[PDB]
């Protein structure tokens, strides 16, 4: 049926042939191993027939890789790049190009994920410790985490920390916090059951001993620098905590919150060398007094020892987190903003305290110059003491001032009272000042104004305390040195430039160069999130196009991009369900059914949304126990708000009758939340919206190629059926309302579409793959997983399988029997795989003591075979212990991993060879050998001796 | 101004570029017993040749504004769809290669693979390039690149002359015009007569023809059978040389199959940008019997000390550094990085993907051809690959008016006909635009429907390729993007580079290649313009050239700069030829003698021989300087026939000669010109200028002094600065005119494109504009401080062989390791290989003095890095003392067994009289967290040349 022209002149290229690892030969052979005739036969035996697509996906024709950038350029060039002095928590900065090139555009930094396996992850661990040390020094507090999602959510996390600490149900918020910060904190308080009150400090009475805490901002949203010493003292006298939203650059010359008694300091690290990104991604900082550290949200690097006593790094106090404590965790947060936290650390490293003081003083002096010129021109300043931000009452018409600003393509903040906000930044020079003085009608140039001339350095607020004195911040100031340091850290970390990372539940697929390119384009990276929308029409088209495609892949009617992680998606989705229920008079319904196999984020998100959790048992075959499910639905039927399911299941298995589960919940007045992290087994074959699901988050950093970033950034957009659409998140600066009926749940992220600048990656994957390619990717993810399971099944027990004996995109290897037969633990197998050149699969979840393996469609048959052969050879090592051929205390498994220092030493006292230690199979060669940089990590020691800043060098 | 007090400069790029800060500099000065930098300079650079006033440059540009400043220039270029052809064809550069190789400092900061055991990655990749070229051309051995197509064609002519010594050479006039011009220029100064003849007008029967050059497909697009022409040449003892196209050869029977002796061309369309001329790797392949006359580098397979199969540069005595004026060419820096880009293209696509692209391009051309004929236009040739020659059936004016409307360029032939060359980028939409431009009233869909699926063009002809290519596993393994990224990383990790440690290569200037400088070279406004566009499309490039020329004029004291020469050696050749054209026009053409000190770089005598000069060596005295006695005697001897001298300042041993103006005056008084080799300008910039002390012309190495990346062996740029008396004789180009006057009397054309590799010039523009006059001076000052500091630290452990009058060196110095041969049976090579174990690429070896090391740190490395290198050398001196004094076996010790591979240090078997720790971590700064492994044991230099294998073994 093809046109004659298509036969003579086919498509230049098919991106799917690059993205998908196995070719025709690989696929036939894998099918042969499975005893199957075709891919359709595998799918027919795996995915239940009654939930499969009735017609293929309706998508646009695929775009050739050689045209994707020009196609996307026709969109991005519709944005306008103005000079934005809007402020409001986003300030332009000068991103060092050497960090941009050697870290952000380096696949050796961005393809790895959360540092789960410390011995092959010491590089990013050290860098995040640098971030923590930077934040503690600048804020003046004791401990800081390894990033939050953004400023407003960090402020919300402070509120929740205060509630956890003292259980009081009142919380004060200064109305001079940024508007988006207020909205996120109010939304978080609403569903947690805390009452917020908007009050200026002089209206705050703590004397009832009923206030959990207070949030204020320094400098505040109007630019003012205030002394909060007395306010903090009052709070404390009545048992309340004090929380300060602040600015790392301002704090380079301002006495910091730690020095006026603050308990929690938080803000964005964006202006420390990360692009505006039309909202993100940016690492928020969050730091506390030492006495609050047990309640810290998120990850936090700590110092510990390895098996030799060497000082080394590891994620610390991990029982705080969702994966151990579930609904009792300190937060739902999982993917955070790791890569961007590391960008901001490297900024601070490259500049040192001296270079950061230089920038800060320059910015403040530009602001002081601007202020003097505006006063001389007859305009009034509302505050005399500021860092970078002025609040101006125009001495003439505001209209005529703004007409002049438009002529020079400059944006100010327009306050509702008719006054103007101007926030200067690192990028501001003489020419920009002269433009600004002209906008305000001032005859005199910046040079002239300077001549007749203070601020922070002449005030009682000037900083007198040191910061960034550790050698890491005083060593890498030449470009040659910084490049060498970034490389040293990269090379410590195994990543997708080395080998498959078959992390179950993570989807470690290809992050392609063509998809990645656009994120550093100026038309995407350099737009302030709150510009007038006629400057961001390119972003508007991007959002429309990506929404429509995501709607078609999922069977949903509307997508909301605000949630900036999967867990944020779960929280937003659950809150939207509750707002739906509330509006329709069913607000008494708060019970959420959660199978015990759910990801830990699920119960943590449900708790954060104010729901009551009812666990549902899983049966011996791995499926939701239907007896217990029916009993829990009957028990809670009057108060049932929702169920959280995952399809296919978190063990990789397709449930046989998932529509029946959806129908049972619907019949009892609940909504169905479907966790979309496993959509790599669905795309182009079935759709959660077709079988009864009402809302799902998607993980664009798993299924849709956003890079894993060493732990972030992510995007967790939610798709909803149209009955939920009126209740989707809104934003107080940029309105997201589409319909007449709108009744928004609130605001869940600081920026209206979250981390907007990374969405082109997923748009690009989708547009290049098309309908056929997207289907083929899922088909191959399933083929690759089943092929590995088949190869391993006579050596390890494949724990759970579907009705006809097939898995989905991942499977569990049950290593538990080896505990009794050989004193071997799953951790021994994980560490030993490092010696075979592999980052371990997912460990001990959903089943403790086992491994969950997800290869993805991006890895080829030869790579799958290397991994299977490694496992087979490890099975034989275990058999050597089982059968008494090697010492059960000192053998390769128990001594793994084998560091370079171990295998190169003069000593050697092992009952096995160096060759067996370090090159256990012939594919592990000196030419490709990746070294674990340390011996086995000590998980206990670090938590007993807590050290979460850079130790002395 | 008080504005600057309140509002200082955002940043100073010099503080990033220059490694040592204030504390480092004070301490280094203290070690030298000096009070300031001015005191060091005052004691080093002779007072009478120093700048009379400071450099007049623009105010320095902050690093945070350099890209926006450059964008205001680059955006003046217009990016049209160019179907001009003429040896440059747009292609779809794989973004993954672009990101993970071209924009990867682990690929681009290293230089020529002199130290094989820490360079096996790029060596393997270049072997891949060679294998790709041999398979596609059908010839036996290929080199590891040439500079461009026209210079490769010139090298073929010179190879033919070397082979049979005949003074006649035939050139088909259907070769590309720029190729013809480079070949004619080369021949003119070599003394060979070229004759422009069609095959039917070529008579070889006199047995006086060196060889013949023809092109397949030719510049008009035609595919011709040259079987009979090659046979005729051979019957009379002549060679046959074929300029060709690697993409065409994926479906055309290749030159190896029709008896051709040398095949050559550009690899540009195998995934490298147009670059407004470059950089691009040329290919050059020959019959096995001609390999001893091969120009350039060539990778070979050999063994290491354990018998393992490994890679090294082969047959090295052919090259300038060993054979000097007797070498097979002057070429030194080539196009390594770009050769490796084209190999990775071929790897990523395989033969199946290359056939797909080739067939697609040919079918698009077949479709275009059918539409144009149906519209009443005439085609001159019915058998072609991608290129049509069209006689318009209507007015050419109206055709071109429509083409301008769609921003499309054609080639305009002198005869009023039009050339159209399609390429990988061409799709249905572009065909429909083209058909509309030609008035067709049809579409590409419609045209395809009336053709059917009949076999036409190349596949329906006796020319269809039937021989296989790229059957080795390397071309059939890395087709997923995941696999290609992993392969590029594997190779990258084998190679020590500036992402690891200082590479203190004397005469190489291994300074910082900054991210801000590098960014612009992949901007579309620079990368994606065809070199021969109408000039109103390249006004941005014109301003770039003007600005960089003016700054280079001011740094050197010259009056005009020419950017055509695309390496330092090309600069030397162009500069020498310009001198001769000057002398010829003034009635002094009898003067051909060129005085060359014996300490000159090997390129100097090779370039002089290439320019047709007679070479007279000049001796060096016991202090390292030009021997004054012998110089005066050689000037006296040759005074009637003296054309030039080639000097280097400071000298190639790092020493400032005390009276360099006197040398310039002596040559001038006897009717000669002064050529000054500019490779050591990093000891001059902002302190002194070769033009102020009597030099008439210099090449500059932008890839040494001015931050173009070393690229594993290329690319380079070697622009020449000249005094105004030489300016009328500068190179021209036959497609794009470089004449500034009616007075012009050009030497000829030395490179294929008018300004050479234009797209990499922004790097040097950027360095200069960010540094300013003060920063540039500080860089030079610090290059000299760092070199003197290291010499001072090492002088009680090693003899510093040569120094200036007051005891100071310039930017580099020589360590005399020769006495260790008698005292310990230690060779300079032992010290080089042992340094690898300490985490360092060796310095420059055995040049200018055999058996010694020459060390150049540059200003970009800080005191701590210099100290690690000095401490490594001190610890090595102690290892030698252990041998001298009988404390360790003199045959089996760390020096003799170096380098120590991972396989060596990790093995079950040891049995050396020293530890693994001493082997692999000899000092505490060498740690497991930063340990770079030599990938192989010491390489056997003899074995590989005795068992020549220059393609991938099975
Ligand atoms: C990763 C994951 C999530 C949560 O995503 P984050 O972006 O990490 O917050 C939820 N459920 C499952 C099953 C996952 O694998
Ligand atoms: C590098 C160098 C050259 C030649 O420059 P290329 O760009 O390699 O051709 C000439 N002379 C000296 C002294 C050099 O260091």
């Amino acid at each position: 049926a093809s046109r004659l022209l298509e036969r003579l002149l086919p498509r230049h290229d098919d991106f799917a042939r690059r993205h998908i690892g196995p070719g025709d030969k690989d696929q036939r052979e894998m099918l042969q191993t499975l005893g199957l005739a075709s891919i359709d036969e595998l799918i027919e035996k795996t995915v239940p027939a009654n939930i499969r697509l009735k017609r293929p996906l309706k998508m646009e024709d695929p775009v050739c890789e050689n045209e994707i950038l020009a196609t996307l350029h026709a969109i991005s060039s519709k944005n306008q790049i103005w000079r934005s002095y809007i402020g409001m928590g986003y300030y332009n900065c000068s991103v060092p190009q050497t960090i941009l090139r050697n870290l952000l555009e380096n696949s050796g930094w961005i393809t790895q994920y959360t540092p789960y396996q410390p011995e092959v992850s010491q590089g990013r661990l050290e860098s995040l410790l640098n971030y923590q040390t930077m934040v503690c020094d600048i804020t003046g507090l004791d401990m800081a985490n390894a990033s939050l999602l953004d400023e407003g959510t960090a402020a919300a996390e402070a509120l929740q920390l205060c509630y956890r600490h003292n259980k009081r149900r009142k919380f004060f918020v200064d109305p001079r916090c940024h508007p988006q910060t207020i909205a996120v904190v109010q939304t978080r308080a609403k569903y947690t059951g805390v009452l917020t009150e908007l009050k200026l400090p002089c209206e705050m009475d703590f004397s009832g001993k009923d206030v959990s805490g207070v949030l204020f901002q320094y400098p505040d949203t109007e630019g003012k620098v205030e002394d909060f010493t007395e306010l903090v003292e009052r709070a404390h006298q009545s048992g309340s905590l004090a929380c300060c939203a602040t600015d790392l650059l301002a704090l380079c010359i301002l006495r910091p919150p730690g020095e006026f008694g603050v308990d929690i300091a938080l803000g964005s690290s964006q202006r420390f060398g990360v692009p505006l990104g039309y909202g993100g991604p940016h690492a928020a900082f969050f730091a506390v007094r030492e006495s609050l550290v047990r309640m810290m949200p998120g990850r936090m690097v700590g110092v510990t020892r390895d098996a030799t006593g060497k000082e080394v790094y590891r994620l610390a106090l991990q029982t705080r987190e969702q994966h151990i404590r579930r609904d009792k965790a300190t937060s739902n947060i999982c993917t955070a903003q790791a890569l961007l936290a590391n960008m901001a650390a490297m900024f601070a490293i490259y500049h040192g305290s001296h270079g950061l003081e230089h920038i800060a003083r320059r910015v403040h002096n530009a602001t002081l110059i601007l202020s003097e010129g505006l006063k001389r021109a007859g305009h009034q300043l509302q505050h005399d003491l500021f860092f970078d931000t002025l609040k101006i009452q125009c001495g003439c018409s505001v209209k005529e001032v703004l007409g002049r600003a438009a002529q020079r393509q400059i944006n100010f903040r327009l306050f509702e009272d008719g006054t103007l906000g101007i926030s200067l930044d690192e990028t501001v020079n003489e020419k920009d000042l002269d433009d600004l003085l002209w906008i305000f009608g001032c005859e005199s140039s910046a040079e002239l104004v300077a001549e007749s001339m203070r601020g922070i350095p002449g005030s009682v607020f000037k900083r007198t305390s040191p910061f960034l004195t550790h050698q890491v911040f005083n060593s890498y100031h030449s470009e040659t040195n910084i490049v060498r340091y970034m490389k040293k850290l990269e090379n410590k970390d195994i990543s997708l430039v080395h080998s498959m990372i078959p992390l179950g539940s993570c989807t470690m697929k290809l992050n392609s160069s063509s998809e990645l390119a656009p994120i550093t384009w100026k038309e995407f990276a350099n737009i302030h999130p709150f510009v007038p929308l006629d400057q961001a029409q390119g972003y508007q088209q991007l959002f429309r196009e990506l929404e429509k495609d995501l709607c078609e892949l999922t069977g949903y009617d509307q997508v909301c991009f605000q949630p900036n992680s999967g867990a944020q998606g779960e929280y937003a989705g659950l809150a939207t369900i509750r707002a739906y229920l509330n509006q329709k008079g069913e607000g008494h319904r708060t019970v959420c059914l959660i199978p015990k196999s759910a990801h830990g984020t699920n119960p943590a998100s449900a708790h954060m949304a104010g729901m009551k959790i009812q666990p549902v048992e899983v049966d011996k075959y791995g499926n939701i126990d239907a007896v217990h499910l029916k009993a829990m639905v009957d028990k809670h039927k009057e108060n049932l708000a929702a169920i959280m399911i995952t399809y296919p299941s978190t063990n990789g298995v397709f449930e046989e009758n998932i529509s029946d589960v959806c129908d049972l919940i619907h019949q009892h007045g609940g909504q169905v939340y479907l966790d979309g992290a496993n959509m790599n087994a669905q795309v182009g074959i079935c759709r959660p919206g077709d079988f009864g699901s009402d809302v799902s988050h998607l993980n664009l950093h798993k299924t849709f190629c956003i890079p894993h970033g060493g732990g972030g950034p992510g995007m967790g957009p939610i798709g909803v059926k149209k009955h939920l659409a009126p209740f989707l998140p809104n934003h107080p600066v940029i309105s997201l309302k589409r319909n007449e009926d709108a009744c928004p749940v609130g605001t869940v992220s600081a920026a209206p579409w979250g981390s907007s600048s990374i969405l082109p990656i997923s748009w690009a994957y989708i547009k290049m793959m098309g309908g056929k390619g997207l289907k083929q990717a899922t088909e191959t993810a399933i083929l690759n997983a089943n092929y590995m399971a088949k190869r391993l099944e006579t050596h390890y027990r494949i724990l759970f399988r579907g009705a006809r004996g097939y898995v989905g995109h991942e499977f569990i290897l049950d290593t538990r029997p080896f505990k009794k037969s050989a004193n071997i633990e799953a951790v021994d197998v994980a560490k030993r795989l490092q010696d075979y050149g592999f980052h371990a699969p997912t460990m001990s979840w959903p089943v403790a003591g086992t491994l969950m393996v997800e290869p993805t469609e991006s890895e080829d048959k030869a790579e799958l075979d290397r991994f299977c052969d490694a496992m087979i050879s490890i099975r034989q090592e275990i058999a050597d212990i089982e059968e008494g051929r090697i010492d059960p205390r000192v053998n390769p498994l128990k001594m793994s991993p084998h560091s370079l220092t171990c295998v190169t030493s003069s000593h050697w006292d092992r009952p096995y060879s160096r060759e067996v230690a370090a090159f256990p199979l012939p594919f592990v060669k000196p030419e490709n050998k990746f070294w674990p940089t340390i011996a086995r990590i000590d998980d206990i020691y670090g938590d007993q001796h807590l050290v979460c800043t850079c130790p002395p060098m």
